[PDB]
């Protein structure tokens, strides 16, 4: 009797511990495409600030393809990119028209984009770039980065699980930058949510299709970024393994900790690269 009961002990034990060992590394790293994308459409003239930050995150980066994409498909556009055009001339800045896009003619599918059309009909630049930056990074995955960002250090090679690289949270992680895998299931959940709230009429510019909505999404498709999921997961783990044992009903080690947190703490590494 009593070596049966060693016999499921250190079955049950052997059993638990493969699956703490396994949590480390259950979602292999996925690499990042080499595209720093960056937005800058409307009408008004790029600042010659934003063109020291865009030149010094393109030398920081002389691996990637570094770009700034405007619209020509917003009136009095021209001066703009006339400007930039001539600022950028001498650097390995890229300005590119979104509608020139190879992908431009699949967004007449897309309800996103009817609504990005009414948001830039209204001149609304920084609230329609939350809309552009999901669908280029749906389309084309990269890096995503804000034109005001100082690039505190060049990006690197970025593998990241699930094929998603955020910066820690502020509760909500920010919409920038974000690293992805092209057609991320995490950026079409945020566009999915976005439609959702342009329909309802949605006032509150930040719950359109903000951190908080990409905050959303990102706890929809990867519970366990959610501290409160992860601390009742660590209980349920906690639980689990003294019931290995036959122990009353703390085991956990510092080490299995370590190894369950690997992957959401991996997802969180896009943090210090970017600043201000
Ligand atoms: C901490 C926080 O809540 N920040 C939010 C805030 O940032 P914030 O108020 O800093 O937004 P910005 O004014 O920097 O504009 C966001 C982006 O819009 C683009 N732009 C802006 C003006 C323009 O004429 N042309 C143009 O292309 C730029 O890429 C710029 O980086 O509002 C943004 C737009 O809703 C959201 O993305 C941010 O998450
Ligand atoms: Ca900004």
């Amino acid at each position: 009797d009593d070596i049966r009961k060693y016999i499921a002990r250190k079955s049950a034990i052997k059993i638990f511990n493969q699956s703490i060992n396994y949590s480390a590394t259950k979602w292999p790293p996925e690499p990042i495409d080499k595209n720093i994308h960056m937005i800058w459409i409307g009408t008004k003239n790029i600042s010659e600030k934003n063109i020291k930050l865009s030149i010094d995150t393109a030398k920081k980066n002389p691996d990637y393809n570094t770009s700034i994409i405007y619209d020509s498909g917003i009136s009095g556009h021209e001066g703009a990119k006339k400007f930039m055009l001539e600022k950028f001339q001498d650097s390995n800045v890229n300005i590119i028209d979104f509608r020139k896009k190879s992908y431009f003619s699949q967004l007449k599918q897309e309800p996103s984009f009817a609504y990005y059309e009414q948001v830039i009909a209204e001149n609304k630049y920084a609230q329609a770039s939350d809309i552009l930056r999901l669908l280029v990074l749906k389309y084309e995955g990269g890096i995503y980065k804000d034109i005001d960002d100082i690039q505190v250090k060049g990006f690197g090679s970025l593998t990241f699980p699930k094929g998603i690289g955020v910066m820690r949270e502020y509760t909500a992680f920010p919409n920038t930058p974000i690293a992805v895998t092209k057609n991320n299931p995490i950026i079409n959940k945020t566009l999915d949510l976005a439609v959702s709230n342009y329909q309802r009429g949605e006032k509150n510019v930040l719950k359109l299709a903000g951190p908080d909505v990409f905050t959303q999404a990102l706890y929809q498709e990867i519970p366990g970024l959610d501290s409160k999921v992860l601390n009742a997961q660590l209980y349920q783990l906690e639980l689990a393994k003294r019931q290995a044992l036959g122990v009353p009903l703390e085991q956990l080690t510092s080490a299995e900790k370590e190894k369950i947190n690997r992957p959401y703490q991996s997802i969180r590494g896009l943090s210090g690269y970017v600043e201000n």
